[PDB]
């Protein structure tokens, strides 16, 4: 089993998320 | 079993989420 | 069993999501 | 069994999504 | 065997713009 | 054996706008 | 075998306007 | 086996602009 | 069991995140 | 086995604005 | 406009979910 | 505008979710 | 604009979650 | 604008969470 | 606005968590 | 006006089993 | 106005088993 | 208005088991 | 006005058991 | 207004258990 992945990003401004995981809750009680 | 995969990227202006997992949760009790 | 995938995206204004999994509950009780 | 998929996308703005996978839950109890 | 190449150009540019990409998580 | 190739322009570009974008999560 | 080509030019503007895309999950 | 190749250009450019990617997490 | 990875990222001004994970609560009692 | 290559330029600047990337954890 | 609900479970054992949102993403690319 | 709701429940062994939201992303690229 | 909620759980044994919202990412890239 | 919660909670064994909000993110790169 | 909230939790072993946040990364490079 | 009652009684039991209640996310 | 009662019993048991509930996220 | 009233009684009860509720995140 | 009342018994005993509730985070 | 009342009994016990609650972050 091989597995093979290539990433390639360009990104003048970034704001956000790249290749990122983000948990937030923001809950209520 | 051979699994090859490529990503190429280009972004300007990035205010949202690229090749990104988010979880939120916002719940209410 | 071979899988090949490639993914080529440009983009210039990103507000939402690309290659991306969101999830959000927004849940009320 | 050999499967190959080629993704080519060219976006000027993006406020929805693209190539994601979106779930929300918006339930009221 | 799988070969991908990539030669080109990509522009974005916001001007002279307001509140933009406000997010609120 | 696949190939991919591409040798393309894109342009993106918002100009002389409010309030754009704003999402809530 | 599979080959893919493509040399061609996109273009979106969004131009003087508001409220834009405003979305809400 | 797998070969990627690229030689591009990108540019972003934000100009003459206010409130911009504000974010709150 | 083989797995490769390559990872070139090319960032202007980074205001978000890139390669991370962030954990966030905000939560309200 | 597998190559990877890139030659390419990227370029990003923002010019002349206010309150740029406020983000709040 | 006035909206009233009641809800009562008795439950033994539960290896599922009640009253419960489940968000999975389980994606391939 | 009024919303009044009531919850009972009543558990004796709980190995799953109540009253819960949950987020999972198990992505793979 | 008035909202009323009442919760009255009763566990034995808990494993799981009750009330509680859970992220997890579990990604891989 | 009036909101009003009551939390009763009655639990023997607890090896999970109640009430909690849980990030984890697992990812590998 | 007027927000008010009344817990009252009764634990005998708790092995787990409540009333609590919890923040783990667990990630691999 | 709503009202309702219950008086009754309910019971589940596992009992003498392997492999019960796996699940994976 | 609502009014809601239970006086009730809820009994669930689990005996001799093994590998019970086994959950991973 | 609206009243909430509950007297009943709760039983969970595991014996003589093995690798109860194990749990992965 | 809400009026919540509760008058009742809660048990939940785990007896004579191994590997119980094993978590990882 | 709001009132909360309670008079109640609550019972947990482990008894003649090994590995109990083992938990790592």
């Amino acid at each position: 089993t091989q597995r093979l992945a290539n990433f390639l990003v360009h990104s003048g401004n970034n704001f956000g998320a790249i290749l990122s995981s983000t948990n937030v809750g923001s809950n209520t009680y």
